[PDB]
C-alpha cells in the first residue's frame, strides 16, 4: 500500500464535542471542576491508594532478546530511568508518575525531555520537568489528523515571565493519556464521579439548612397591631426572639396577647444519612475501587470468595498497564535510537505480575527439596541446579531471582 | 518498534461494544525484507461513520465516512473506503452485518435513575426546610411596603431561620402540610441500579452494589460475569482471526490455507500448595537418580497436558514462536 | 540537546492560586487552620500512628555497588546519620522526621545543614535545625521557574531578635513536600479533612 | 493504612536520597557519581511457626553431617533471598556497614 490516506478524524457531533457533551464540562472549566474533585475525603483518599499502589509495582526493564547488545542498551536505559530508587540523574522516574496523575485527574498531561551530552559520548537523560494541564491551551495538530505540536501558555514561578503561546514540538516531549480512543482525545478518569459529587455538596447544604430548623425550633410571635417597627415593644419583642436563639435559659415572659410559638412543621427530619452514602458509593464505584480499601463498607456484606481478580485490582492493573504502554511508546524509542541508530527492538517496561501466595507452601516446599539434596555431598551447587531446573512459576514463588535482572541492574 | 497496533485494535473493540459497529484501517508499508509489515492501524469512532454500502447480494461493500479532521482543518465528507482495506467490529452480530449495541437494555433503567434523582430533588426541598405560607388581609396589594415586609419574612425563613417570626395579629405564617412522611426512594434507585448492571452482565460482588443480599454459596460451573468476558474475548479473538490475519497473510503468502488462530490461555485460579504437594511427589521420584535436572525435565514434560500447565512451565512451542 | 528552554510554571488559574482555590485556605491563613486541625482528637491519632510507624521502619543504608569505597562512603553517610538510635551528634535524623511532620502538615518544611570540619579532615554533619513554616514567608526562584533560594522572617526565642527577609539559599538546605507535582509546590495533606471538621 | 503508610516513607526517602545525601557525598568525595541510598525493609507478618518447621526441616538435612554449624551456615546462605530474610538472618553487608 501507499500509505494512510484516511485522517484520524474527531469525536465530535453536533452536541458531542471532543468526548464531552456538558457545556459545563466542555473546555477549561472541567479543569476547575476536576481540580475542586480533589477537596474530597473519598477522592483523594481512592487516588491516594491507587497512586501508592502504582509506585510500589515492582518494575523491571526487560530487554529484547538474549543478546549483550540488547542487555547493554537495557541496562543503558535502566540507569536513564533508575527504576532503583535513587541516582545522581535527580529522580527523573517520579516526575513520570507525577505527569501520570496529572493526566488521571485532567485527561492529558505532558513534559520535557531534556538530553545532555553524557561524559561518555552517551546522551545523557538529564531532567524531566512537568507540563501541568492548566498551562496548556491547545495542542496543535498533522493534516493527517495525528498530533503536531503542543501550544503553552503559563506563567513563571516568582512572578518572573508570562510566557505566551509557547510551541514545542512532540518528539522533544512525552505525553500521557488516560482511556485514549486511539484518536489523541485524553477524556480524565474523574468524569462519572462529578454529578454524585454535585448532589452531595448540594445535599450538604440541605441538611445544614435542616438541622437548623430541627434542632432549635424557629420561632414565631404574634403582637397586636399598635406596635409598629423601630418601638420600645418592637425591640422587646427582638430580645425575645434573640433570647430564645442564644440564651434559653432566661425564660419568655410575655403580655396576655402575646402568642409565643414555634412553627409547627409537623412532621420529623427524613433520614438523609442512606442518600450521603448512596452519592458516596457512586464516586467511589465511578472511580472503579471496592469498599473496603476506601472506608465505605457500611452494613454491606463482605466478598465470599471473589472473582479471578477484583475490582480494584484489576482497576490497578489497568492503570499500570497504560503507563508502561505510554513510556515504552513515547519515552524509550526518544532515549535508544538518538544513542543507537542500528536499534529494531526496544526494551520494555514491565512490572512484575505479583501474587500474594502462603510461604508455608514455599516453606513445605523448600523442605522437600532440601530432603532431596540431603543425600548428596555438596549441598549449594547442586542445590542451586534443583532451583533453577524448577518451572519459572514457583521459581518466582521461592522469591529467587533469575540471572537476566540482576545482571541488568547491578552491572 | 510498531507503535502498539494492538491496543488500537482494543480502543475499535470498545467502541464496537459501546455503539454496536466500529472500525478501523490497515495501514500496509513495505518492509526492508520484502515483507509488508504492518505499519500502522487508526480507529474509526462511529460518529464519524454515516451509512456502509452493501453488495447486490446483502452483504457489505464498502465504507462511507463524513467526519472532522483534528485541528479543524478539513472537513472531509462522503469518503467511501472498500472493506478489504479496513477491519470491522460487531457485538452480538446476527451472521447479518448488523451490530447491535451492548448498552441496549440499560437505556430505560438509566433514564428512570435520572428522573428519580430529580424527583428526590425536588422532594428534599419540601420535606426538609418545609414550603412557607402566609396570609394576610386583602387590604395588602403587590409593590407595597407590606407586600416587601411579607417577602422578607419568607426570605428569612427560609435563608436565615434564627431571626425568627415577628406578626401582627392578623398574619398567619404556616407551613403547608403534606400530611404524610416521605417514602424511602432507596429501594427504587438500588433496584433501577441493579437493573443497569443486571443488564450489563455483571455480578454484584465486583461492582460494589451488593448491597443486604447474600453471598454466592458455591456458584456454577462458571459465574456469570466469568462467562461474560470469556464470551467478549471469544468475540474479539473471532473478529480478529476473520478480518485481520487474512489481510497479513496472504498478501505475505499466497499459497496459504491455514491461518494462524489468536487464542487466549483458558485461565483457572487453582491452589499453589496443590502444586506444591505435586512438585514434592516428583523431586522424591528424581531424588534416587543421579543426574537431577534432565531426568526432571522428561519427568515433566512426559505429564499429561492439564498439570504441565498447572505447574506452569510452557511447552517450546510457545517458546519458538516468541523469541524467535 | 542544548537544555532545557520550558520553564517550571505555576499551578495557577483564575481562581485556582498556586493548588489552592478557597481564599480561607490562600496564603498563610490556611496554615492557621491547619495548626487548628491539630486539636483534633481523630487527626492527632491518625499523625500519632503514622508518624510513629514511620519512625520504625527499619530503615538501612544501601550502597552503590560491592565495591569497598561505595561500602566506605554508605557506613561513612551511616554515621553521619547515625541510623541507630543515637551518637555523638546529637540525633540529626529525628530532626528530618520533624521536618517531614511539619511538611506533611503544612505542605513545605524545610531545615538547615551545619557542616563543621571533623577531626579527620572529613566533613562531619554537625547539625540539622528546623525551619517552621510559619517562619517563612516566601520561596524564590529561578529565572527558569526552579527555586533559588529561601526568605525567612521570624522571631528568635527568648524575645531575642526579630529576623527579618532572611536569604537562605537552597544547597546549605534540605526542602521537603508532599505529594508534589514534580513543579516544586507543596499542598499539604490536611486540605481534604477541613470541609468535614468545620462541619 | 498499609499503602499509606509504604507511600509516605517513599516520599520520605525519596527527598532525603535527592536533597541530603548528595550534599554530604560531593563535599567530601568529589569523584562520585552513585550516591549510596536509603531505603526501608520491606516488612511482612508471617508466621514463625512456618519458619520453625523449615529449620526444623535444615537442622534435619545437617544433623547426618559431623561439623554442624558451618556446614549449616553454608546451607543458610545457600538460601533464596526471601526464605533467608524470612528466618531473620541478615547479610554480611548491612553488618559490614553498620558495625565497622
Amino acid at each position: 500500500l501507499e500509505g494512510a490516506s484516511v485522517p484520524v478524524m474527531s469525536t465530535s457531533y453536533d452536541v458531542v464535542v471532543d468526548r464531552e457533551f456538558d457545556e459545563l464540562l466542555q473546555g477549561k472549566d472541567g479543569l476547575l471542576v476536576y481540580h475542586k474533585m480533589l477537596s474530597d475525603g473519598t477522592v483523594k483518599n481512592a487516588l491516594n491508594y491507587i497512586f501508592g499502589r502504582i509506585r510500589s509495582a515492582k518494575w523491571y526493564v526487560e530487554p529484547a532478546s538474549t543478546d549483550p547488545e540488547d542487555i547493554a542498551i537495557a541496562a543503558f536505559i535502566h540507569a536513564q530511568l533508575g527504576i532503583d530508587d535513587a541516582s545522581v540523574g535527580k529522580y527523573p522516574f517520579g516526575r513520570l508518575f507525577a505527569i501520570y496523575e496529572n493526566a488521571y485527574i485532567y485527561g492529558m498531561a505532558a513534559g520535557e525531555i531534556v538530553l545532555t551530552l553524557g561524559a561518555d559520548g552517551k546522551l545523557i537523560l538529564d531532567k524531566i520537568v512537568p507540563i501541568h494541564p492548566f498551562n496548556i491551551d491547545e495542542v496543535l495538530y498533522d493534516e493527517e489528523g495525528g498530533p503536531k505540536a503542543l501550544k503553552l501558555s503559563g506563567e513563571v514561578k516568582g512572578g518572573s515571565q508570562f510566557v505566551n503561546g509557547l510551541e514545542i514540538p512532540i518528539w522533544k516531549t512525552v505525553v500521557f493519556l488516560h482511556n485514549d480512543d486511539g484518536s489523541f482525545t485524553g477524556q480524565s478518569a474523574l468524569r462519572a464521579a462529578v454529578p454524585h459529587w454535585l448532589a452531595k455538596r448540594a445535599l450538604i447544604l440541605l441538611i445544614n439548612h435542616g438541622l437548623e430548623r430541627f434542632m432549635i425550633g424557629v420561632p414565631t410571635l404574634t403582637i397586636p397591631k399598635s406596635v409598629r417597627q423601630g418601638t420600645k415593644q418592637w425591640e422587646a419583642a427582638k430580645e425575645i426572639v434573640k433570647n430564645f436563639v442564644q440564651k434559653p435559659r432566661h425564660g419568655i415572659i410575655l403580655p396576655d396577647d402575646w402568642k409565643f410559638d414555634t412553627v409547627d412543621l409537623k412532621s420529623a427530619m427524613p433520614d438523609a444519612i442512606p442518600y450521603l452514602t448512596y452519592h458516596d458509593a457512586g464516586i467511589a464505584r465511578a472511580l472503579g475501587i471496592d469498599f473496603n480499601t476506601v472506608q465505605l463498607n457500611m452494613g454491606v456484606q463482605a466478598v465470599n470468595i471473589g472473582e479471578f481478580v477484583s475490582l480494584t485490582q484489576q482497576t490497578i492493573i489497568s492503570l499500570q498497564r497504560e503507563f508502561a504502554s505510554a513510556v515504552n511508546l513515547y519515552l524509550i524509542p526518544k532515549l535508544v535510537l538518538p544513542n543507537w541508530p542500528g536499534a529494531t527492538r526496544f526494551p520494555r517496561l514491565t512490572f512484575e505480575m505479583e501474587e500474594r501466595n502462603d510461604f508455608s507452601a514455599a516453606a513445605n516446599l523448600m523442605g522437600m527439596l532440601i530432603n532431596a539434596v540431603k543425600d548428596s555431598e555438596d549441598i549449594p551447587t547442586e542445590l542451586k541446579a534443583l532451583i533453577d531446573a524448577l518451572p519459572s512459576k514457583m521459581r518466582r514463588a521461592l522469591g529467587v531471582v533469575d540471572e537476566v535482572r540482576e545482571a541488568v541492574r547491578q552491572p
